[PDB]
């Protein structure tokens, strides 16, 4: 219910994701590690790349064990690759435990480390199914729960240098107001969920809900934007365009250029609820989808791999990754940025029929 040592354990830079301090090896080596609910590998710099403040030096760790296996991870502009092993890992501002975890020692990369960033690795918090090389490489959180008494859940309050909290093993009730509302984790690979309805300023998009989840919807701390399937993004922008016709170029809506609150509509996503024919809705503000760069980028964008509820969504809410119950809880975040008129919201219950049809097969 209360985990004060873990509050404010996240830092970062806008558009660059949130990191937690971790230690690896014996004696402990401190690194800053990006928190990513959209992947499942724990991977750290292990060589003196010129952008790195520091890196894992396996030769200094008495507890290091080599797995003698490579791992190669290309993603979308572009890549990291490394050497697998295990070692002792802890989170100084997390639970008072140390575990033996898989660690990919990064030995080559492309467009991975960021010039001027203050992080040296990534913590994939999603499930084994999407671990590389394959699902037999146990993810860090799986190892943590297996080797300790840490409950099988964590929660995130991303506040928007930005700050936030990762509560490992529980929920901190001071981080949210009102009630938590839960949506099922559809399948344990990404943190996959089902959107059953979309409103802009209360106006339904009238789209076949199946489109909202084409070909999936995921909750992803490792993505800045709210990302939507093109068909959905088209209707979204058309509506976001109309709502704000009162006062911007076409390239803006495409993230091709920048522009320098009440004119802009709220966005509600209704999520599948816990009960048959029952849903709830989460509502965000322009302050969430208009992120400082007073020049802002439009932080809603299009996708070929489905809806991605990135930091734009998550900074509105306290998000509970209730792995034990295969569900994700949303509540209004106690730190979310609002004005005096409108506030981010989590509301229910609503009656929504045929919600099962919204999931793509
Ligand atoms: C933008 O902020 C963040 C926050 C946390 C992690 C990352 C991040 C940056 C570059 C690479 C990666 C790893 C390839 C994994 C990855 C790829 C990827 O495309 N996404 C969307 C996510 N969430 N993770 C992760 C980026």
């Amino acid at each position: 219910g209360s985990f004060v040592e873990m509050v404010d354990n996240l830092r970062g830079k806008s558009g660059q994701g949130y990191y937690v301090e971790m230690t690896v090896g014996s004696p402990p080596q401190t690194l800053n590690i990006l928190v990513d609910t959209g992947s499942s590998n724990f991977a750290v710099g292990a060589a003196p790349h010129p952008f790195l403040h520091r890196y894992y030096q396996r030769q200094l760790s008495s507890t290091y064990r080599d797995l003698r296996k490579g791992v190669y991870v290309p993603y979308t502009q572009g890549k990291w690759e490394g050497e697998l092993g295990t070692d002792l890992v802890s989170i100084p501002h997390g639970p008072n435990v140390t575990v033996r975890a898989n660690i990919a020692a990064i030995t080559e990369s492309d467009k991975f480390f960021i010039n001027g960033s203050n992080w040296e690795g990534i913590l994939g918090l999603a499930y084994a199914e999407i671990a590389r090389p394959d699902d037999s490489l146990e993810p860090f959180f799986d190892s943590l729960v297996k080797q300790t008494h840490v409950p099988n859940l964590f929660s995130l309050q991303l506040c928007g240098s930005v700050g936030g909290s990762m509560i490992i093993g529980g929920i901190d009730h001071s981080l949210y107001t009102g009630s938590l509302w839960y949506t099922p984790i559809r399948r344990e690979w990404y943190y996959e969920v089902i959107i059953v309805r979309v409103e802009i300023n209360g106006q339904d998009l009238k789209m076949d809900c199946k489109e909202y989840n084409y070909d999936k919807s995921i909750v992803d701390s490792g993505t800045t934007n709210l990302r939507l399937p093109k068909k959905v993004f088209e209707a979204a922008v058309k509506s976001i365009k109309a709502a704000s016709s009162t006062e911007f170029p076409d390239g803006f809506w495409l993230g091709e250029q920048l522009v320098c609150w009440n004119i802009f509509p709220v966005i509600s996503l209704y999520l599948m609820g816990e009960v048959t024919n029952q849903s709830f809705r989460i509502t965000i503000l322009p302050q969430q989808y208009l992120r400082p760069v007073d020049c802002y980028k439009f932080a809603i964008s299009q996708s070929s791999t489905g809806t991605v509820m990135g930091a734009v969504i998550m900074e509105g809410f306290y998000v509970v990754f209730d792995r034990a119950r295969k569900r994700i809880g949303f509540a209004v975040s106690a730190c979310h940025v609002h004005d005096e008129f409108r506030t981010a919201a989590v509301e229910g219950p609503f009656v929504t029929l045929d919600m099962e049809d919204c999931g793509y097969n």
